[PDB]
């Protein structure tokens, strides 16, 4: 089907194109296959792609181009997605969403050390594997923002606006690792009361406003314990100068906190 890759089954859609199982006729082994048909775009994905070795973040084998069509050859996730684990209104038990939580901060603090930003991290794009470990996908919007040990700002408006940190409505420009560790808050949000808090983080939002002025009596605050609201309210700081940083997160109490069994 594709050199001696076999293309079995859909695996899901994109905006420009879908995910198929493959499988290699000579030794058996099962990837997926991201079809694409802008394309200066995917030059940089794949770019971004080849430099991803941790066991938090989806590998990349190769790519092949027939025509007019990419062909990238990826570590296959069999588990799914994070966003079919969260049960609307509930959420998830509290330990599973901790260790959903230090292994997105394991792949995370990883693309930081590599000077890249994800700039979309939502449940969609955490897959798991078949044994529910997590891997940060989807690297559509990616970028390198620190390069010879020199850090970018960055300018450009992108993500998902649930997710997205204030600072990038608001700011010309903005530093890269505090919008990802927002995105990171909005996930745990998300995990701990299966809803997620606003439909985006601007004054204009009365929920974000609500937070703000911090009536945690209110949904989805009230159904989060006391230990991760507090690192919530640590994450989900508007001054991104003021947010917590990831090396603070590992010290936080509720991610110390031992759960799981
Ligand atoms: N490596 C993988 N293993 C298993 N399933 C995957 C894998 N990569 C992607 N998928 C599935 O295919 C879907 C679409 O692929 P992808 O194009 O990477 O995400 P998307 O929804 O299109 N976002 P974008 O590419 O930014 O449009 C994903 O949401 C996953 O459900």
């Amino acid at each position: 089907f594709v050199e001696d890759w076999d293309l079995v089954q859909t695996l899901g859609e994109g905006a420009y194109g879908e995910v198929q199982l493959a499988v290699n006729r000579v030794t058996e082994e099962a990837v997926a296959v991201k079809i694409v048909d802008c394309p200066e775009n995917i030059k940089k994905e794949i770019c971004i792609l080849k430099m991803l070795n941790h066991e938090n973040v989806i590998k990349f084998y190769g790519h092949r181009r027939e025509g007019n069509i990419q062909y990238l050859f990826m570590e296959l996730a069999s588990g799914g997605s994070l966003f079919d684990r969260i049960e609307p209104d509930i959420g998830m038990p509290e330990p599973d969403a901790q260790r959903f939580f230090h292994q997105l901060m394991a792949g995370v603090v990883y693309l930081h050390g590599i000077g890249i930003t994800h700039r979309d991290i939502k449940p969609h794009n955490l897959l798991l594997d078949e044994r529910d470990n997590l891997k940060i996908a989807d690297y559509s919007l990616a970028t390198v923002f620190r390069y010879n040990n020199r850090e970018r700002l960055l300018n450009k408006m992108c993500g998902t606006l649930p997710y997205v940190a204030p600072e990038l409505l608001k700011r010309r420009e903005f530093h890269a690792e505090p919008v990802d560790v927002w995105s990171c808050g909005i996930v745990l949000t998300a995990m701990l009361a299966g809803e997620l808090p606003w439909d985006q983080p601007s004054d204009s939002c009365q929920e974000y406003s609500d937070w703000k002025e911090k009536k945690t009596y209110l949904n989805p605050w009230k159904k989060i314990d006391s230990a991760p609201l507090a690192l919530l309210h640590k994450i989900l700081v508007e001054n991104p100068s003021a947010r917590i940083t990831i090396p603070d997160i590992k010290k936080d109490r509720w991610y110390n906190k031992p759960l799981k069994k």
